[PDB]
């Protein structure tokens, strides 16, 4: 659907046009708060859909995005997926696009952008060799023998080094 210019240029757009209501009052929103990811991130030809991680450092600004969410001169509608996860559709110059967007905390920022980083498959791979360590790895945390411990990193390279793996290119797989 999507090619890398078009998810580039939209994505542009997109951050610098946000802007969602809270308490009636309008908070625009940049990708200073939202980052782009996807095939758009792994450097793909050509994509589906385009996702945007929202990294919030409250929890309440967070769920503050919810009650009112809007656009500037474009059409879209709001749709929710799993628990935490949403979708949203967006057209524009008689083009329609699909656009998913998931809330996130300021602490969830390395853990949900190695998410989305690269492959699913090298995730699952990971999580099941942090299991034979004894190790579970989720969106809020690392928990340690069933205690849960949060991350002294930022980055997806501290997180690999944190987590005790290398870290590898997405464009080749795992
Ligand atoms: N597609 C999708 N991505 C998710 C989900 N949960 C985590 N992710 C992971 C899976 C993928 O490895 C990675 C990329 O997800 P995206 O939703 O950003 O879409 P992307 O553009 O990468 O794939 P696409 O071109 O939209 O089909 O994010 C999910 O439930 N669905």
């Amino acid at each position: 659907m999507l090619t890398l210019i078009q998810g580039k240029k939209i994505v542009n757009h997109l951050r610098s046009r946000l802007a969602f209501e809270y308490n009636g009052q309008l908070i625009k929103i940049l990708s200073k708060n939202i980052v782009a990811v996807g095939s758009l991130r792994r450097e793909e030809k050509m994509l589906n859909d385009v996702d945007l991680l929202i990294i919030v450092p409250e929890k309440k600004l967070l769920k503050h995005v919810l009650p009112n969410i809007r656009i500037k001169g474009l059409s879209f509608s709001v749709k929710v997926c799993g628990e935490r996860k949403c979708v949203l559709f967006i057209e524009w110059e008689k083009k329609t696009y699909q656009l998913d967007l998931f809330t996130a905390l300021a602490e969830e920022k390395p853990y949900a952008i190695f998410h989305f980083t690269g492959p699913v498959s090298y995730l699952i791979r990971i999580r099941a060799a942090l299991k034979k360590k004894n190790y579970k790895l989720n969106q809020y945390g690392l928990f340690k023998n069933q205690t849960l411990v949060p991350l002294k990193i930022t980055t997806e390279k501290e997180l690999i080094k944190e987590l005790g793996f290398t870290y590898r290119i997405p464009k080749k797989r795992l």
